[PDB]
């Protein structure tokens, strides 16, 4: 998942 601020789990 792309979280604001990166791609992260899952």
């Amino acid at each position: 998942t792309y979280r604001v601020x990166t791609w992260e789990t899952x």
